[PDB]
Order: structure tokens, then C-alpha cells, then sequence
């Protein structure tokens, strides 16, 4: 039944952008009279470059351009139509609602999630979404938000960053949140943003552009977050929890064997009763509660992911709009999308049932894509 | 049967321990009457507990035990004999000489490397070693040390941490060192130690023992270090440089595709001519200048490593003595060793030429054993 579904694809909707425009501290959005697109500024490392451009506009324009590729639904549909994608499960891009004040967060999350539902309603059958949660608000407010979003048309899950309520995903206070999401039968899509402390990349990292934080920081962040969840016993505590991991689990398929060896050889864990004979291994969790996207750019990585979770638990994605062509027309086909489709072909063969599964039928099944 | 070679195996030799025993600041070693092993104190926090045991013989022993598994050559030979290993290429364990002052470092490195050669001489044909360098010293002193160790019997390469001279492996000042090691035809074994800043593991990390820093920190450190090397053009600048990466490249085989995609989609690099059409990709470097150890614990990881570098560039190792059995007899076979041997068998088949290659014949060829 080969339909192509993209489960890793992002937007900033109008209500979100307008909210950021009203902000006076990071993250926030400024519209310069020189440029046709607003500027998104997240890190305080470039709020300074704003002041330069605000006074001496000869300086480089700060932050990221809030392009049509992030903000325009028509642009999203164009991307889909020109890259052979039938269905997208769209999600709010980083940094989501993580930075919002507790009192304002639930109301803003409501408006933004409402707008996502309405965007999906413009192209019935071709658009679904993962909702973001107001995780800076009290847990009761978070649980109320979950019960709300599960009743929004076209919502098929939750997108979650690695910070949780502020102390990461092994925070015990998140257990009722995971239970609420799991009982609502909402898939959790875990996505990176915070990366690693920039010092790890050394004094020359800027010479390499964004390669180190994007190529290494993001997948390593995802790995650490899920490893923490696993070690805390979250998957054992919430057995109906299902997680989709960005970028083929970051590095989890490659390090799963090492994680297992380190656990069974850890003196502290063994001697305090944390390594019982009946323990569910990370391999078991990878087959039973984890889905992996196929945003890995190589048959080498993809084969490791398939070996870890199985071909029925891998899902195609593009990470649109984060990797546009630098020299070819951005309104033409994107090689960053094509790279992963090619990885799928080389890994399991073109026209195979496994290819059809990874390219969309797994997503159709798991997310009940009407 | 073809030779089984272990290329990832560590020791703290007597001269190194004696040097650490004389130190008054981290890292240091101290012995006690109530302990049958010396104590390795590597962290600032442990100094509090040192004085407590230094005062009271009732209090808890500080640091971690310098066991026979680290310190005894007879113990190393016993491990080899009970885990089916014919040859070990031994190396000084972390923290090596990184902490030493520039003036004392070359003399200490000289003594330690000479002792490694002498240890190998006690079991001719079964022991070789990677030498450690005094990288806190001036580069001219480092180059002199390199020319010395290459002429020590049984030396077959260099072991290198990720800090380099103090600013990592993409430090321009380190280029003459890479050139010197490469021109001496010495393999560089890159090993982790510094991991990641502990804050990345969150407030509950101690509840998980050492799992997060060891399972994630070490391989991620290796990945970042080699990626920095690659982006800096070190492999292009030193075309005869050959490097063996600890723990199957950390995560490099899994992230190589992502690294490449991020490079070709980087505006800054593309617009500044750093992504020319004839650039040697990370895949090419993985096949031409990188060897990977097989210390990966699963056929899943091993298959990715083999796909990346080829079966002729994978080498078996044990990481002895870092993962002893917790309950099982430590003088019997080690699970941590057999896991990797089993991974090889499950990946390329027991008795195959690929298996014989990974289990030792690659090391025999590349290191001239
Ligand atoms: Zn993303
Ligand atoms: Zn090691």
C-alpha cells in the first residue's frame, strides 16, 4: 500500500511567531526593515549581534531567518509535492514551550496546538501533528493539556525535548506525565535541541560551521536522554509508553551493546540489587517500546537501526526545513530528503515490503493515519 | 589456530606507580597496612577521604584499588592464557602523562617506556606495546621522545589521549607530532579518558553507577576528537598517518553519514570553499587512514564498523582490566572479553577468514608482529 509518510518535519505557526515577536528576552523574533523575513534569536550568544545590527546594520543579520520553509503551510505542501511525500506528521520546532513562564504556558500551548489542528484541517488526510506541551507549568496543568490535545482533530502524539520539567527525562515527577501520555495512546517523539556544552568542541569549532553541534551534539543529546530514562526504569514503570527517537536514536543502536556490558559489569548496580536476572534489557526495550526515525543519511547507520528495532519500527523522516540545498534551488527537490530515501533503498531493496514499511506504512499503522 | 591478538589492553607499570607514589597532588598513589593493594587517588573529592584513612585505620579506603590486574605482568599473562589470547599489545592506561609538568615529563616518559620494552622482553613474541608521549613538554622534546621509542624493542606504536598538547587534536601545534609519528611508521592508538562534562548526565547520574560516563562519555569523547581532527584537515595534511580508534570509533561508524550530510549542507563551509568537489570524505578516511578496534560488545555495532572500515581494518581487543566480572571468578575467563569474541563470530562466522583477520591477523600484518 506504499504511501510515503514524513514523521520528522517542523513548523513555526503564526500564533507561535507572533508570541515570539511580543517577547523582550530570548528566545524572541525581530523584524528588520532591511530584510523580508523575521529573525529568530534563541541563544544569548547572538543577542549581542542584534545590538550590532540594530545600531550598525552593516554587521551580519543575527540568528536564524524565519523563512517560508518554517512558517508557510503552502510551502510545506510544496515541499511534500516536490519530494514525493503524501503525508506529513508536523511538529513545532525547538525550543517549543520550554522557556515560557509557568502561568502563561498552558494558554499559549492551547493556542499553538489549536493552530496545528487547523493547519492539518486544510489538507485532510495529508497532515497530522505531534503536540507540544507546557512543561514549564505545574504537572496538573501539563496533564490537563494532554487530555486537551488528544481530543484535537489530527493530533497523533506529543513532541518532547530532553529537558522535561527542568531536570531531564529521568525526573520522577515526569512519571505521571508519561503515564498520562501513554494512557491517551499518544506516541512520544523525542527531539534534540540543547546539545552538549560548547566547550567540548574546542577552540576552533566555529571554523567548522555548525557541523559539530548538529552532527554530534544533537544525536549525543538524544542518546543521553533516552539512556537516562532507561536507567531510571521509566520504560518498566510505564509499559504502554511508546517513544519515537529522532535521528535513528542518535547513537543508541551503535552503543546498545556497550550500555548493556557497562550495566552488568557495574559494581554499584550489581551490589545494590539493580541488575536482577529478569531485567528487561535495552535490546528488549528497543524492540517493544522504541521506534526510530530513518534520518541517518547512510545504509550503514540504517542497517544498525533496523537490526536494533526491526524494519517494522523504522519510520522515514526529512527533518524539514533544517537542511535546505546550499547551491541548488530551495524550491526544487531537497537532496537532504533524497539521501535518506536512498539509504532505505540500499539497506532493504527498492520495492520491498520493508521499504514500503519504512517509507510510510509503519507510520500509517502506528499513528492510525486515517 | 591463527593468532589471537589483543590490541586494547592496559597496565600501570612499577616505574609509573613509583612516580605516582611520590606525588603530593592529584593524581597520586598511597599504600596502607590494612590494604593489600595500593590506592589510586585521581579526583579532588577523594582527597578528603584520604586523610581520614591516613589518620584512622578504621575508616574506609580511598580512591580505587591498584590491583594485580593493572600492575602485575604475571596477572596479564594469566589473563591472556585463560582467555585464549596469544599476543597482547599493551599500553599505559589513562591518565598517561597529561598531568605532568613540562620539565619532568620527558624523563618520566623515558623510564616508563623503557620498562614497557623490558616487560615485553620477558615473554618474547607474546608482548608488544604502544608508547605514551610527554605531551605536556615542548614539541621538540616530544619529537625526541618519538625518535627514542621507535627504536625500543617491541614498540609498535603510540597511545594518544584526546587532549593532545592541551587544546585537542585539531591544534595546529600538534601537526609536527602527527608528522613525526607517521614518518616513524608508528600506529597511533587514540583512547578516551576525559569523557563529557558530568552535568550532561543530570542530577541522578550517581544512581546509575559509572554506566553513563563509561557507556556514553568515553565513546562520545573519541567521536568528537576524531571529528575535530577530520574537519581540521589533519588526515589530508598527514597522508601517511594511520590511527586506531578505541571502542570501534566511539560512535563514528553510526554518525559518519550524518557528519557528511552536515558538511555538504553547511552554508559557512560551502560559501568559504571548504567543501570542494574533490574533498576526501569521512568514508574515504575510514577506509584509508583509520583502523577500528572491535571492543563494541554486539554484532550490531560490529557490522556497522566492518561496513565503515572493512573487515581487514578491524582489530580485536578486550579493554583489560577495566571490566572484570563482578560475581564470577576474576581469575577465570572474562565475560567482557568473550562478549566481543562472540560478536565477531555472530557477525562474520566462526572459522572464517574475516574472523581470523579481526581476531588477530590484521594486527599481525599492520603492526608486523
Ligand atoms: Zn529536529
Ligand atoms: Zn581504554
Amino acid at each position: 500500500t506504499p504511501v510515503v509518510v514524513d514523521i520528522h518535519t517542523h513548523m513555526y505557526p503564526p500564533s507561535y511567531i507572533a508570541m515570539l515577536e511580543k517577547r523582550q528576552t530570548i528566545p524572541l523574533v525581530r523584524t528588520f526593515p532591511q530584510a523580508d523575513e523575521p529573525r529568530l534569536i534563541l541563544l544569548s550568544s547572538e543577542l549581542a549581534a542584534l545590538d550590532a545590527a540594530l545600531a550598525d546594520p552593516a554587521a551580519k543579520l543575527p540568528g536564524r531567518p524565519l523563512s517560508t520553509h518554517f512558517a508557510s503551510l503552502a510551502q510545506k505542501m510544496h515541499f511534500m509535492d516536490t519530494n514525493g511525500i503524501r503525508v506529513s506528521v508536523i511538529s513545532l520546532a525547538n525550543p517549543w514551550f520550554d522557556f515560557l513562564a509557568p502561568d502563561e504556558a498552558p494558554g499559549i500551548a492551547d493556542a499553538v496546538n489549536a493552530e496545528f489542528s487547523d493547519m492539518c484541517a486544510q489538507h485532510v488526510g495529508r497532515l497530522f501533528f505531534f503536540a507540544a506541551l507546557p512543561l514549564s507549568a505545574p504537572v496538573d496543568a501539563v496533564k490537563a493539556s494532554i487530555e486537551r490535545v488528544k481530543n484535537l482533530k489530527y493530533c497523533r502524539g506529543i513532541i518532547l525535548g530532553t529537558s522535561g520539567l527542568g531536570k531531564g527525562l529521568d525526573d520522577p515527577h515526569l512519571l505521571p506525565v508519561f503515564e498520562a501520555v501513554a494512557d491517551a495512546k499518544l506516541l512520544v517523539f523525542l527531539a534534540p535541541h540543547y546539545g552538549l556544552p560548547n566547550e567540548v568542541y574546542g577552540p576552533r569549532s566555529e571554523e567548522y560551521g555548525h557541523v559539530l553541534p548538529l552532527a554530534l551534539g544533537f544525536p549525543m543529546e538524544t542518546t543521553i536522554a533516552v539512556a537516562r530514562m532507561y536507567m531510571a526504569g521509566v520504560f518498566d514503570h510505564v509499559r504502554n509508553l511508546q517513544m519515537l527517537l529522532a535521528h535513528s536514536g542518535g547513537t543508541l543502536p551503535f552503543l546498545a551493546g556497550r550500555i548493556e556490558s557497562c550495566i552488568v559489569h557495574d559494581g554499584h548496580l550489581v551490589k545494590t540489587g539493580k541488575v536482577p536476572k529478569d531485567r528487561r534489557t535495552i535490546w528488549t526495550v528497543l524492540k517493544e517500546q522504541i521506534y526510530l526515525d530513518a534520518v541517518i543519511y547512510s545504509e550503514v547507520g540504517l542497517q544498525a537501526a533496523i537490526a536494533s528495532s526491526g524494519a517494522d519500527r523504522l519510520m522515514f523522516g526529512t527533518d524539514h526545513p533544517f537542511f535546505p540545498p546550499i547551491e541548488e534551488d530551495v524550491q526544487g527537490p531537497w537532496d537532504s530528503s533524497r539521501l535518506n530515501a536512498q539509504a532505505v533503498i540500499k539497506a532493504v531493496g527498492e520495492g520491498s515490503s520493508d521499504a514500503a514499511a519504512v517509507m510510510g506504512l509503519n507510520a500509517v499503522r502506528v499513528l492510525s493515519l486515517k
